[PDB]
């Protein structure tokens, strides 16, 4: 890339972020499309996020992305929120469209645009979502606002319950689609819940370094044939969950495919242009 | 240049801005050295300014570049300046050290350097200083800092006729060295300084566009050989100073010197590391 006084800033406030990929990715996706932007990343918490978001405004940043610990509070610093991001409550993405700044969660839209990509119609459909925090809660958002019939989430006991109701509350409230909460402790209606399911999808930790050697679903009797399966963990690649996915039939989507499609979603909300996602997914060695 | 997540920022806060050279210059040195740093241009006047130094402090950048319109707000907004930087009165450089912000004006250090550097030394010597801009300001404040003898400025009937004023009443009353505003329309005191001057740096915008034909120098006359005509003008590469410059025999120091050493000190004030100049100058065309 070759900077010059032409190009505009699209930044990534969060702490710690020295180590994000984002960066890498977003600049060659940039590169690739040869156009005028640079994405960086900034050590930004709570207590500096304020003055950063002056400075994006100030600067005449293009945009910036949002990451812990600022997820939350960056809702806070926006002029309007999109529906999704008003049920979930926290946004990764911040437009600032001349001085007016747009919130969005790309992590609901891009998980939902990788089923939709994969030739799959959520529209009428139901969910077994797994999960309450960021991940789950972004893609039962994006999910009800697309068509879904209902959403069964499955939480246990723990301190993401509450917060499970109240998102179900919410959505209930703002959307044709019917949440429920149940523990993941009832395993009575959970198997119920994945037969009557027609995607599975996982935003919990589980499957997760280094705890991988593990999955939400005890048998693959469980599962059934046609039905889509889900994961939002990439690392591994190839979660237990995922694996069982196989062993049953049926089709899925990997992590890597939320999280190239969610950054295309960003790269896209920027530039206005289509992301070269094979490149970049090519690029940044995620094909293998 | 490839960009990570480890990159520090530096700005350049200014407007108009889009069309700097700033950005590809600092960006060809960076890259030159394997230097985690991006040089950017913002768009920004005097209003977003006070918000601009927010974003540099919060988003923890390592400093910024400035430029117009913000010279002088500048120094308002930073923790500390130099001497020089308080006698000028504008700064174009600011660094941020884990949230202090230093100010700097590398104008006038790199003009003198680019002197010193031909093998001239500006100590106990008199300069005719043409203008009181921000270029004209910078080199006199540096220029009486490091030992010159008298500064004779000529300067036209404008606004910063004044401000030539308040700017000899500072020097005059900091350092050794004399300063006086004399009215560039006093065509007989130009000739009784030209003529008994060492060095002739003109900081005003005649030379430059729409302004190339035109020279603050009537005749070649008042030039002679040796003499060391100093030109801040680099838009017009060769400015009708030059030309008459070249002619007349008398070693000169163009605008691309000037900026080519101010651009130095930023960087290595910056990244603490050594200015690749000759390879800058190339790239640049500068050349
Ligand atoms: N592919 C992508 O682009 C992408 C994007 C965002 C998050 N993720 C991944 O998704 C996962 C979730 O991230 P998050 O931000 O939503 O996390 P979070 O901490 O906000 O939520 C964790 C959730 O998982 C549940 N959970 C954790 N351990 C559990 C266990 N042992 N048993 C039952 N439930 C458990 C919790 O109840 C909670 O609701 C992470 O692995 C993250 O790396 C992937
Ligand atoms: N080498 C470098 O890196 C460098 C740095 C800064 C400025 N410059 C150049 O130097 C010039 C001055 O910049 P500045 O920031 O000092 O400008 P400024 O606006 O601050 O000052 C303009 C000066 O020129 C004088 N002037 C304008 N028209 C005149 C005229 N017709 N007759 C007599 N005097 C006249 C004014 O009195 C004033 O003192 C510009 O052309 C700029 O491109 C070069």
């Amino acid at each position: 890339m070759d900077v010059t006084a032409k190009y505009e800033l699209i930044g990534l406030m969060a702490y710690p972020i020295r180590h994000s990929l984002s960066p890498e990715m977003q600049n060659k996706a940039l590169e690739k499309a040869g156009l005028p932007f640079t994405y960086m990343a900034f050590e930004v918490d709570n207590d500096s996020f304020p003055g950063a978001i002056e400075g994006l405004k100030a600067l005449k940043m293009r945009g910036t992305g949002v990451s812990m610990p600022n997820k939350q509070l960056a809702c806070e610093y926006v002029d309007e929120l999109t529906p999704a991001a008003k049920l979930v409550g926290a946004i990764n993405t911040i437009v600032n469209d001349d001085g007016y700044l747009r919130g969005y969660n790309t992590d609901g839209t891009g998980h939902i645009r990788a089923i939709k990509e994969s030739g799959f119609d959520i529209k009428g459909k139901t969910m077994v979502l797994l999960g309450a925090g960021g991940a789950s809660t972004a893609i039962g958002a994006q999910g009800a606002i697309e068509g879904l019939k209902e959403i069964k989430l499955f939480n246990r006991r723990d301190e993401f319950f509450d917060k499970a109701l109240a998102f179900a509350q919410r959505v209930n409230e703002n959307t044709d689609c019917v949440v429920t909460v149940t523990d993941l402790a009832d395993q009575q209606a959970f198997a119920e819940a994945l037969a009557s399911a027609d995607i599975l999808t996982n935003g919990t930790k589980v499957g997760m370094k280094p705890l991988e050697n593990e999955s939400l679903v005890n048998d693959i009797s469980l599962l059934h044939p046609g039905l889509l399966v889900t994961e939002c963990v990439y690392n591994p690649h190839m979660t237990k969950l995922l694996q069982q996915a196989q062993q049953a039939g049926c089709k899925t989507i990997d992590g890597y495919g939320m999280l190239l499609w969610q950054g295309a979603e960003q790269f896209t909300l920027w530039t206005g242009k289509d992301f070269p996602l094979e490149y970049v997914k090519q690029v940044m060695g995620f094909g293998a």
